């Protein structure tokens, strides 16, 4: 019932994307659930494209939608495995159901 | 796929700023209102304008500006995908705002 | 097939989605009405500011207005009950009710 | 009439701290405080010893606390000027009060 | 010095609450004062609960008031950021004291 | 000795047009004029052309002089079911001897 | 008919705002101020500038300023109609005045 | 047919439409006066700033500014006596003292 | 901080009121005061009661005391809105005092 | 010893040219030495274009000045009757030699 | 005659107002200064800038500015008579100050 | 808030009165610290009685203060409008305490 | 013919019309001294400046300054006896003196 | 061990370059530099074009740099005779190393 | 030689202000990042610019926007000498920088 | 030749040349390990922020730290023993112990 979830970034100059001064509402948002999740030993893996190319080589899910889409199709979440949502962050709701947690 | 592209979209004068007051009753603008709440819900913003709530910003952007000098106010609305004319006189398809936006509509 | 009449609170246009802040719950009821509408299906909805004079003369929005006010609006009378009270009938019951697939 | 609040954070690796993958939950509680001032219209200015050095030092407050305390006390919140907190960020609770803003 | 008017309505349908057949006289009244004073150069701000829920949330001091004595409180006048005036709206008195301008 | 007076306005977006954010003088004087009349239990109706489109046909002196001037030729003031202003509000000084009040 | 249309208009130097002081006295100035008094009594205000009280607008104003390059300041006085030059040299007839006003003036 | 002159109070031009603000009734007076000269009829006034002395040596205006001042300016002679007092002759008056039709 | 002046002038036929070939030595030494003030950067503002009606209505401090005493009270200056003066013209001294500026 | 003066002005809409807001010095300082002149029984008269052209015409030096060099040649100072200065103001130390007063 | 002119000059950069100061002491420089010296006498203003003194101006005012694109600094000093370039590389001779003044200058 | 700092040097041959070969020591010192502070954004204005004999004049505390003391008075600085030194230059340590600015 | 010679204050250039504020004497004297060089007659001037030594090895000037101090500049030599202090020399003067008509 | 330094500056108004309202920070650094090591009793001589043009024809070697280079080239600073520095100041480092005094 | 010119670099968006962080490593980013160092040593300033932390400077500074508007955000950095375009694409040499600059670098 | 091994305190970046200030000692240790490593030398560095693990499993570092603290590093080993605390060697110091002329 409970489903994995695991985002592959755009390249970023750090994990969060909230490095600098502007904050991008979108990448607060998505780094509060998952800062969240994991106060709950609930676990969102995530990926960085500028500290992690080979793995989107590796996973061939995002490979092949990749060569098709490009790097401007990122982020890219899977959710057990399967390409779930591209170019925007999944909704909190989206987040919620996944997990079975109630995120604000 | 290309970058998500910023639209932002000037309506003609109208008493609300959905349209959706009233009797005509034009379905485009249900369209289009339903079309800028689903991108909104997954954290994407389409600004609209209405010419009788901000005159101002008619004014203040210059491409609007002198759109509205060489076809009239009978252009409205005019939607600007980062920051050029796309479409006046009618409201963009959903085609178009699944395009530049890259979420799959409807 | 089941009648369905909803009693919306005072509201500034018909369907509520007048404003810069739109209710998703708003937007959600007003696609169903228009795509029932389409399919020949007329959901009827009274606007508390426009017709106050219908939450009087049916006696069962009147009673159930006396008994707890205007926070029960909307109501949604089917077949002449009350179904709904507070938030709109959910996506899936308005489906049930028509019998069309939403 | 508005407090100025001005707060002089550690050396960072970048301006809010959250730089890395484990996200420190006070360095993010005030970057989303800071944030919602921001979208309020009020400036919370912040300044990391890593890149800015000379301002703790021209800083006659900041310097004199500095000397006396050293580097352990940051970080160090102005408030009108005046040393209001060090060694913690001031709590959401006076960030709201300062403000006149609900920031729960 | 002046001093700053700030007024929050309840839920209307429009800026002015001038929106149908049935003018309520009270406001009318407000109405006329706020155009008289925009004439001089003084601007009274207005919100209306039902297009700006917003800031009566982040506003602390009206929060507050809200969350201790209901929507019913609404209108709520702030002078300087403090309530002067709940449940009514403030005489035309009143407006002329705290702005220097005669509002016969 | 009291003539009847009927105001048909162009199309707004309320039937005082007094419900934005920017006033037009002439519809607020126009529109205390019309309450202050009302208070003494003189009614002056007016007719707003988007809520009421069919009173714009039916009314046959209305009718004709659409007919010749068109839409821009509204506001049009009837008195005893004359034309009696075109264009602008008529003045309160008009309206006091129309009504045989003294208005302001 | 036509939407009633902004009038506005940039007087000479004068030595009061009316141009009806002191011997000179021409009728043009007298035949100009009672139509625009009239206006004014039916809510319809010609805003008036006189150069010798408020020369900033001369400036400030582009129109105006640059016709005043391209002609001298006997072009004066200058009226703008909707923002454009509609007469020079002379004031409006009353014919036009009641044109672009709709009202039926004298 | 009747004579008649006005004394002006102090003005700052002998119609005193000069400034930004018209008064309406010295206007109405201004132009009643234009027409009668084009009729070839001569409507003499005074301005109290420029001839100050025709306020003394007329016995008759001398004598009124004594018991009410300067208050019961403008004052209107019709055939030498005191006709109209601190207001202007409303332009029905003007016709029948003219017997010109305004 | 600066005082801000504002002098309520009787109704003149010139804003100085220097307009005729009687120089009112009065007018002169506040019109030369003025100049040299208007010479530093310190504005003082006039208004001529035959010119600007309104304002001596609308601001409620002069017009409280010109109900009170009549507009034989004028001229009437305002010391940061203050009645400081009333029947004569602030006296060099007084300007010079409010101001920090010699007009000698 | 003393040379009686007689100044000739351009147009003017007062016979100081000091009526308006803003102040020509020049205008200003010879309206000051004219009534200090004044104020100790010595009488330098002058005229106004605008207000006596006669004169402008009737005196056959000012005449004969005008038509070789124009109304732009104004003003035009006489002392004893002759041209004396053309297009500026005398100087106060020419007006303290011509009049064997020592103005500041 | 004709009305005075209003006069400008935009001196090179020089270590004091006048120029006046140190050796090579150009008798140019000299000649200027007891006009301009003259004119103040006569309530009639000069305005001399010194571009290592006020450098802003040099940008503030487009007319100067654009001439310095077009001809470099050696152009300076610059002299504008009503706004407008009358001037360079020199100092107006004293016959043109003259004329432009009404002044019968030495 | 800023506490406003204006010096009013003695007559000199430049503004900073390093003008010749041997630097006066406290002259240096002065114009180091106003450097450092324009640094900062903090403006120290100053005048030289050379070639602003009139600020001196106009500046009605200084010129009373002058009109007791003598030129030898000077420098004479201000805090506020308000004379805080005179004959010597204010110390560092003033200069810092009245800025906030450490300026070692 | 006579000679003379001028003891200057300290001033931040020879003639002292370095600065934006021009003192009307000080180029008074300068275009004098200026027509006299062309007439081939030097008047020679010192500045408290730039030639402190020459205040004191002059004795007339010397003894002058001890008594009255720097008040005294400027102080016009003529013959090498003081003929003017404190002021410049009239023109009037400067003529008498060089036999020059200025 | 201890180097003698002689520095030929540009065209300057002044020997330190100091005196205008702008302070350049290399003219500022290194005339601090040259009092400091004055305070000691060490001699940097300076030469302004703008006062001696004849020493930079008198000194060869300056002489036969300024042919190859030009006026821009300047200043050019001296060590022992040797062209040592040309068009920027030396480093306070160079002059402590050159004169043995270890300024900051 | 040439009096000094100034020097303004406006690097891409990069991750910090000298682009030396990371992976990637580009050796012409260490080459100039050197050559601005040792500049600074001896009191010559080399204002940068990052795209990612100042972007408000591309846009203010009317010379670097309208090349961008003509080559796109491929064509940084760029590098101003006195104000104009001077290099793009690619890190001016060391050989411009020691020409522009006066000073032997390396 | 010598081994050279090279602790960093814990920096934004492998040379530490992140910023926009520059540390002239991180400029010149990095430019220094670049043309060693461009003779074939490799001077392994590492970076506390990313590699604590090293710290702790070197032991003579790991002494040094308990006893010192992290206010010891740089920390530069040479065959395997401190040879530069608090400070980067010197160029000197780096040409002698790889036989390189930097
Ligand atoms: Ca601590
Ligand atoms: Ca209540
Ligand atoms: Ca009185
Ligand atoms: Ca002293």
């Amino acid at each position: 019932a409970m489903k994995k979830i695991e985002i592959f970034d755009p390249a970023m100059c750090c994990p969060t994307g909230l490095c600098g001064t502007n904050i991008n509402p979108e990448l607060m948002r998505i780094a509060v659930v998952i800062e969240s999740l994991k106060k709950q030993g609930i676990i969102v893996t995530r990926h960085n494209l500028r500290d992690e190319p080979q793995v989107y080589v590796s996973n061939k899910t995002v490979n092949d939608f990749l060569q098709k889409h490009g790097a401007d199709a990122l982020p890219i979440t899977l959710v057990d495995g399967e390409i779930a949502v591209s170019q925007t962050y999944p909704t909190t709701k989206q987040m919620s159901e996944w997990t079975g947690v109630n995120l604000d």
